[PDB]
């Protein structure tokens, strides 16, 4: 079976079980794959989404320890472009199907879905690190 | 080159970059290895070391997402025994060389070092999750 290149981009801040299960999902979209993972720059993340906890260096080094990750682009661009897919020869982009707004686009993954190049992944809730301190705030 | 079986046991609570680098170290002790990772039971950990944050189920599922881990024993025994090595055909046990007391033994890894069956790993400090909330406690 031919090898399919999947691109999962994210902030991947303070990596937790939900991200791990997503990367596993992406990696496992086709029998034979290369999972490329893009990590967002500290500047852009703080500019578009909000406060990041770990630096690009820290978020990128952890991804290096995860079984499903084949290559990392660090830092990665914010909006996937068609020129970006040809450059890294990506066949599919993987992320959750919840639309992801920009400021000029409502979805940012829209064109990938219309082109067939979007493989939706699912989220794991309640397993975040912030959620675990909330759990620790049950011994006091 | 023959395959060497390495056994790294730990609590592995709230897995962080130090544990990842240790497991990478153990896995990479010999060109060809099987890394077995033992995870300590919730009861025993709370009984010998102290309060654990995540449950055995939670600590074990994360280890499943780490590139260097080949097999998991969950739960694992507290003190490595000679019968335990023959059972899982472990050639070497990996952990930091800091002696690890019991209540009746001063080191617990002592006999493995005297027998040559101990491969020391190094720690990574300052990268723990508790350390990262301390870092977050710099925006208020
Ligand atoms: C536009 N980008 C790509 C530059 C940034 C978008 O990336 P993000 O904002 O989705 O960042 P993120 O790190 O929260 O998500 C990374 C990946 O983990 C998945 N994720 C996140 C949290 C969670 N509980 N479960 C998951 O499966 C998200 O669906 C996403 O596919
Ligand atoms: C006697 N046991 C084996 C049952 C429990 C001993 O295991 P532990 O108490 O060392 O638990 P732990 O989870 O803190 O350590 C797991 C592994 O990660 C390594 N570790 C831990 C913290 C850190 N900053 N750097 C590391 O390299 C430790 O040396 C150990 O080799």
């Amino acid at each position: 079976s031919k090898n399919v290149v999947i691109y999962a981009d994210g902030v991947y801040d303070m990596l937790h079980l939900g991200h791990m299960k997503q990367l596993e999902q992406a990696k496992k979209l086709f029998e034979n794959t290369t999972l490329i993972v893009g990590v967002t720059s500290d500047n852009e993340t703080k500019l578009f989404k909000g406060q990041v906890v770990q630096t690009l260096e820290e978020r990128t080094e952890t991804l290096k320890h995860i079984r499903w990750v084949d290559e990392i682009i660090s830092p990665c661009p914010w909006v996937v472009t068609p020129e970006f897919l040809e450059k890294y020869k990506i066949d599919y982009v993987a992320h959750d199907d919840i639309p992801y707004a920009n400021n000029q686009k409502e979805d940012i993954y829209a064109w990938l879905k219309r082109a067939g190049k979007f493989k939706a992944t699912q989220r794991t809730e309640g397993v975040s690190t912030t959620d675990l301190i909330v759990r620790i705030l049950k011994n006091y």
